[PDB]
This record gives structure tokens, C-alpha cells and sequence, in this order.
């Protein structure tokens, strides 16, 4: 079966091992230590095709240097994250798009925007705010909750699809 190689990235705090956590393992975690960076498998029925999932939840700061570039080409679509209720990280999408456009050679990179903590009342990024940003990078947008579940298989089998409309 296919295997696809998904990334997990975004700011500090915004929930990607959360999200990561749901998906591999069904319980949420409050304090999962935030440097740990980690890879996951899962085997899952998408469309009606059962495939290999390959997850790494990012954590490292670092950037621009070659090793790290070289590993992140690797990856075949990105989960952007950020959480409703953190204008920064929200601003930083743009940022993590740089950077997969930067170290990836293909112009067109498999790639899902995810609004996490859509439980929380606080909203200070704007759903159209972030529908907005999504259509002018051409990609799909999910809000999701780690806390709740909501969406967070919709998130990564979205970005599953995504990778196989582009190898298509
Ligand atoms: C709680 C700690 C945590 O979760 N993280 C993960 C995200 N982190 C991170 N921070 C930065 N800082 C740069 C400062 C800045 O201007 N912004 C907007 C944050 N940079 C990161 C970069 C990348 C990254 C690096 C490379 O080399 C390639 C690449 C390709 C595609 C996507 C991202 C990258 C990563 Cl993975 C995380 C970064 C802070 C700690
Ligand atoms: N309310 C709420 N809290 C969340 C959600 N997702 C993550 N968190 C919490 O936010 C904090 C950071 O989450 P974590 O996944 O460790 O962030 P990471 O640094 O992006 O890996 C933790 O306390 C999580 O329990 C969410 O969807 N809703
Ligand atoms: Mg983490």
C-alpha cells in the first residue's frame, strides 16, 4: 500500500501534538513536552483506499541549516497549524509556507491550513480571516479541536487527498 509522509508543523503551542496524539492514539494530551519531536505510523481507510500514514510532529526551532532542509524536502504534505486564539501563530503561516516553499522544489506542495482550539470562546483569528488566507494559497482550511476531536481526522485525511490529487 501507499505510504505518505505527512508534517506537522506550526508555532509553539498551537496544538500539533495534540492533533498528532488524537489521531495516533484517541486521548488528548495537556502536557505533552513541547520539544519532543516525534514520527508516527497509522494505517488508515481514506476514500475507500487503505494507505500508510507517516507523521512527524515537529518541534525544533531551527532553521536554514541544510540538514534540516534536506529531511523537510522529504516530507510530501505539510499540516499548517495555528490556533484561533493566537493572532502570532496565526501570522506565522506564512512563514512555514515560506519555508516549504523555500526547501521543496516543486512549486505546487500538497499542503492543509488547520485553525485548532475551535473549542475555545476567545477567538481572535476570524474564521474568514483564515478562509481568506487559505484561498489565496489555493489550499483547503479545517478548524479543528485536539480537545474535542472535532475534525481532526478531516484535517489529515484532507491533506491525504490533497497529495493524491497532486501525484495524479
Ligand atoms: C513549542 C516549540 C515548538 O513547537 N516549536 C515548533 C516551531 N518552531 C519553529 N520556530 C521557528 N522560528 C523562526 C522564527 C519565525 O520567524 N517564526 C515565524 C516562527 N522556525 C521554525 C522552522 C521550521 C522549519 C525549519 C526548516 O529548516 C525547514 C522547514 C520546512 C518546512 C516547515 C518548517 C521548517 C520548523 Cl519545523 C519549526 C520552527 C519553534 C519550536
Ligand atoms: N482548548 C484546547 N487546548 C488545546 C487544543 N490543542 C492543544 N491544546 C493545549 O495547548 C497546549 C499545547 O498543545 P501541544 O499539542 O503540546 O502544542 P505543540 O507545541 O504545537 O505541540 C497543551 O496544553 C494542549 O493540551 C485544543 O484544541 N483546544
Ligand atoms: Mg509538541
Amino acid at each position: 500500500m501507499t505510504e505518505y509522509k505527512l508534517v506537522v508543523v506550526g508555532a509553539c503551542g498551537v496544538g500539533k501534538s495534540a492533533l498528532t496524539i488524537q489521531l495516533i492514539q484517541n486521548h488528548f494530551v495537556d502536557e505533552y513536552d513541547p520539544t519532543i519531536e516525534d514520527s508516527y505510523r497509522k494505517q488508515v481507510v481514506i476514500d475507500g483506499e487503505t494507505c500508510l500514514l507517516d507523521i512527524l510532529d515537529t518541534a525544533g526551532q531551527e532553521e536554514y541549516s541544510a540538514m534540516r532542509d534536506q529531511y523537510m524536502r522529504t516530507g510530501e504534505g505539510f499540516l499548517c497549524v495555528f490556533a484561533i486564539n493566537n493572532t502570532k501563530s496565526f501570522e506565522d503561516i506564512h512563514h512555514y509556507r515560506e519555508q516549504i516553499k523555500r526547501v521543496k522544489d516543486s512549486e505546487d506542495v500538497p499542503m492543509v491550513l488547520v485553525g485548532n482550539k475551535c473549542d475555545l470562546p476567545s477567538r481572535t483569528v476570524d474564521t474568514k480571516q483564515a478562509q481568506d488566507l487559505a484561498r489565496s494559497y489555493g489550499i483547503p482550511f479545517i478548524e479543528t479541536s485536539a480537545k474535542t476531536r472535532q475534525g481532526v481526522d478531516d484535517a489529515f485525511y484532507t491533506l491525504v487527498r490533497e497529495i493524491r490529487k497532486h501525484k495524479e
